[PDB]
């Protein structure tokens, strides 16, 4: 069956940002609850011996909303780091620059998108086909690592569990808390 | 300019089972938010005269997504009272016998309904056309009030802010705190 990841970090690593509670809830609740959901739902079926990836990009209904929340959950906290934060680097801080002309006026767009993402919904950083960057907005548990040619890159969870017990409801607050915590690291991984 | 109606009862009136504070925030803040985006959206469209209700019946995206929050909220408020709860009475408790044979039944089968709503959802008590009770689940702002025919009799807010604070990830806590605080006196009305 399927296992719930380790936290890449310390649970107060992301503090003043994310807090311990948060995680411990999020990470040690939530998410952990997908992986039961999704165990429970998986003997004596096709999806039976597949990957988290096989499953996400073959389902629907229950399967899906939990296989796909435990992949963009465990690609959310990779998201993060107790040493990201602050401008980009290498190859991503370049194709932002390509993108966007800044960061900043990236870092603009993608608040924009997140902030007015209705409802419970994912926004993500993501590379194209043709290597260009840009910023997509997924509702509940949809990912676009079901897009053909879209590499998922970063992504910020909007679902108010996320960021309820630290900033109630100003999305801004929280996600000054996430520029904090970008894992940019990860992100070159992921895009090179 | 559409406002924000007055809380039904005292800001502590709902405790223990639904807090002072969620109630600063849910009502005080979220609805509150609503309104203003809305207020803020009408001038220069076609709906600067419109009532609420006429807003929601023929919006779209946003302007929708912020007059039927409203909209909703607003019955939300109203779906419960410091003195409600427990029994159903009167011509709604019989209604409820007629469906699902008992009242258990029904909220056994609420609960249900109610617990497995993915993401930001509204759980509804509605009178349908043939005159019987039904329950139905809408996702983000969508209300059964577009719904010709079906008359709304209650509704449950599950979006993560109606309950986080107090219950964190347990719903079905916060179903608990609902059936405690059910307003049946709103329900009749509603129903006849
Ligand atoms: O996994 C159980 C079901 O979850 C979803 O359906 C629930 O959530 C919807 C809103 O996200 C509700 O409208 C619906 O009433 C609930 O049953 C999923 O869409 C279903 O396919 C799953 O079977
Ligand atoms: O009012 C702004 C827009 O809100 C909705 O769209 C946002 O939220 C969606 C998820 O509910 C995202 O997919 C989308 O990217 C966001 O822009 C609404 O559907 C739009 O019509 C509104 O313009
Ligand atoms: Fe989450
Ligand atoms: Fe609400």
């Amino acid at each position: 069956a399927f296992e719930l990841p380790s936290l890449p970090y310390a649970i107060d690593a992301l503090e003043p940002h994310i807090s311990k509670e948060t995680l411990e809830f999020h990470h040690g609740k939530h998410h952990n609850t997908y992986v039961v959901k999704l165990n429970g739902l998986i003997p004596g079926t096709k999806f039976e011996n597949k990957s988290l990836e096989e499953i996400v990009c073959s389902s629907d209904g229950g399967v899906f909303n939990n296989a796909a929340q435990i992949w963009n959950h465990t690609f959310y906290w990779n998201s993060l780091s107790p040493n990201g934060g602050g401008a980009p680097t290498g190859a991503v801080a370049d194709a932002i620059n390509a993108k966007w002309g800044s960061f900043d006026a990236f870092k603009e767009a993608l608040n924009d998108k997140a902030v007015n993402n209705f409802g419970s919904s994912w926004t993500w950083l993501v590379k194209l086909a043709d290597g260009s960057l840009d910023i997509v907005n997924t509702s509940n548990a949809a990912t676009p690592l079901t897009d053909d040619g879209v590499t998922p890159i970063l992504t910020v969870d909007l679902w108010e569990h996320a960021y309820y017990i630290d900033y109630r409801n100003v999305r801004p607050d929280y996600l000054k808390g996430f520029w904090s915590l970008v894992n940019w690291e990860f992100a070159n991984a992921n895009f090179a």
